[PDB]
């Protein structure tokens, strides 16, 4: 704990509704662009929600051969894309000397819902003889970590989290712990999701979790706005190359930031709804700050969970107020879900990247669509437009079904 | 690493094809009873495999009210059952003083395949308005950890692994790390699975992973036997209460054993097939022994992965030979999958329990059906009948799709 190794971010990668890499996504974020649109090439006329954030124009053949790619669900494709981008971005070379010290932890919330839909259809219409032989290996959540390790020869710790909307945040935090306690020197960590099929929209629609603002998809995700009506379902991926500091310094790696804190908590409250005061979120953020050895006054920017739900958004404000007190009125906090929608198991991965870039570029991304902040939402929520400011420390929150909570703390380096 | 806290097992719980708790399962194991039978209340006439290990006579109402239980997929039901059994067995009392120091890590390989099947059927026949509102929260893998935390008021680290057949082993190992590095004082860890639906049998059947010995289901699982033809799909759950040693001693807990070692590796080889020498398994077992600070000569019993696959079984023997050398001929190694079949994400959880009970009762469980050991399978594989012997250290292996590997080391206490 006092003798643990320090962990830095040397590589990043992303597919989002705003772009096919980190630079293009971030340009969208800093412009206040929505990635949400009507979902195409899919007949959603029966569904109460017919829009979301899709990854537009993705070519898996930049990362995999066609033959390899056809084995895999889109969530795996997306996770490999972000991973390969992050590894490349890191400049790391995998050798016989280091391959056992490099692991992977790429998770998903829902996994291969699209493959399950297609295979279920084949099963019901034709029978079990039309199930793909790649159905199981190409749809299971740990096959990002698995295929990444195969393709790059990674022999270190190899696993996958699934903690709903918290997955990406946990995947990064726990990979950092791996490095900090010397179980690995490098980890590829993050997550991916592709739930914009009928089971996903249908499932989340039946749970009454989604916005139904079909007439104005770009206005649907509106965190802390009084006309919010639930979250927007989005697809994509994020990956970070985490690396022990001295390992990174020794090879002259470009270091984007230091991952100084990781906190976890459980609400122990409700399956899908938070406690109204956000007490689990508060405990989680405290754990993270204490983990980082930071005073709350050192936090400059919070990338909120901020999913555009009635209860969730207000609970998150209550938690930030509780943890930060008067300093809650000094920091900036925004929800990039206003633009990206909710990427579920990838949300914390892409939001970790946006947090790192906020530190790099000294700029708080906007919460777009925040026209009439609800009762109690009186913080600097960066309404409408990106805000240049001093950011030495950034915090990223994720909260998921089951009351599972994760916070990461990043520090300028 | 040198200053980490020690971790002991103070509670255990299980549903398996051999019983509805730990004592009844273990009685079956020590008798050499098969849990495999034709799967009933399910029309499998179109499928190439029509048998498996089902949990027979389970009453979820012993653990949950009917109202709560109807929200949840069977895999969640099974995981809560084992968890509640383990917590009860531990004698731990959850209070305002300790609830933030008690977490949960219960995983699954496949998750709520049964719920997805049912909901997919409703979606296709009727439309998205017949999807259950509980479909998403009651089918996602992290809802064991989530519901357990809600029901028992656990506010500590709350997560879920999904690493195929390795899930249960990773869930225990990583929960132990939580305690060892002081992120929690107690963890409920393990896994659960219920894949014996059509998508599971169909999926694994299309992948050519399963035995098709429909005429003699009890003979199908035959690890290291020359007539093996793939694994047997089984359902169930296992949970351990892990606890910091001084915490357990201070409350006078009954301690079953000490969890001394956890190792991970990745093969970085093939999606579904191992390297023929089992080199990943070897690295993993070495990592675990080094983690435990044990000489290979200290291992008395190995609970093998031993799934009854052509390549897998031989690769595991090669790995044990490589790691243990001449001591490979001194230990006993058995596969309890001979009796239980392959519980997928729960396999390592139930096999951790069988390893702990081997230490408690000084007895190596049998590998039943091992009539003609294949070329190279010349170890003490405990063919046919349980073998009383000295066991101070037991090792449990799990290997999963993606080449992800896990080993746990338990020591008498
Ligand atoms: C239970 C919800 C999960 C959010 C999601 O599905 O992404 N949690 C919150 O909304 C929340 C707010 C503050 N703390 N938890
Ligand atoms: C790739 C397989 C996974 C086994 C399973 O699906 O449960 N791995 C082995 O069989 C194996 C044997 C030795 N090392 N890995
Ligand atoms: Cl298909
Ligand atoms: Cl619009
Ligand atoms: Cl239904
Ligand atoms: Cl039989």
């Amino acid at each position: 704990s006092m003798s643990r190794r320090r962990v830095v971010i040397t590589g990043m990668g992303m597919l989002s509704p705003l772009g096919l890499d980190v630079p293009s996504s971030w340009e969208g974020i800093l412009a206040g662009r929505s990635g949400i649109a009507p979902i195409e090439h899919m007949d959603l006329s029966a569904y109460s929600t017919r829009f979301g954030g899709s990854v537009k124009g993705f070519n898996v053949e930049e990362y995999l051969s066609a033959k390899e790619a056809r084995k895999l669900d889109l969530f795996i494709q997306y996770g490999l894309a972000a991973s390969f981008q992050a590894v490349r971005d890191s400049g790391l070379e995998v050798t016989d000397a280091n391959r056992e010290r490099i692991g992977v932890s790429m998770g998903s919330g829902i996994g291969g819902l699209t493959n399950i839909e297609n295979n279920c259809r084949s099963l019901f219409e034709q029978g079990p003889r039309r199930i793909s032989p790649f159905f199981v290996p190409g749809s299971i959540i740990n096959m990002v970590s698995g295929f990444l390790s195969i393709h790059l020869g990674l022999q270190g710790p190899n696993y996958a989290l699934t903690t709903a909307a918290t997955t990406g945040t946990h995947s990064i935090g726990m990979a950092a712990r791996n490095i900090a306690y010397g179980e690995a020197d490098v980890m590829v960590a993050g997550g991916s999701e592709m739930a914009a099929c009928g089971l996903g929209l249908g499932g989340f629609g039946a749970a009454r979790a989604l916005s139904t603002r079909n007439d104005e998809p770009t206005r649907a995700s509106r965190p802390w706005d009084r006309d919010r009506d639930g979250f927007v379902l989005s697809d994509g991926s994020g990956a970070l190359v985490l690396e022990e500091l001295e390992h990174a310094r020794a090879r002259g790696a470009r270091i984007y930031a230091e991952l100084v804190g990781f906190g976890m908590s459980g609400d122990a409250f409700h399956m899908t709804a938070p406690p109204e005061d956000g007490a689990g979120a508060a405990r989680c953020m405290k754990n993270a700050l204490r983990d980082a050895g930071l005073d709350p006054r050192q936090v400059d920017y919070i990338n909120a969970h901020g999913t555009s739900t009635p209860a969730g958004d207000i609970a998150e404000i209550a938690a930030v107020k509780s943890v930060f007190g008067e300093h809650a009125h000094a920091l900036s906090m925004s929800s990039t879900k206003s633009m990206t929608g909710h990427l579920l198991g990838a949300a914390g991965a892409v939001e970790a990247i946006f947090s790192v870039l906020a530190l790099r570029d000294q700029v708080a991304p906007p919460t777009i669509n925040l026209d009439n902040p609800d009762e109690g939402c009186d913080l600097d929520l960066v309404a409408h437009e990106a805000k240049p400011r001093k950011i030495d420390v950034a915090l990223s929150n994720s909260f998921g079904f089951g009351g599972t909570n994760g916070t990461l703390v990043f520090r300028r380096f």
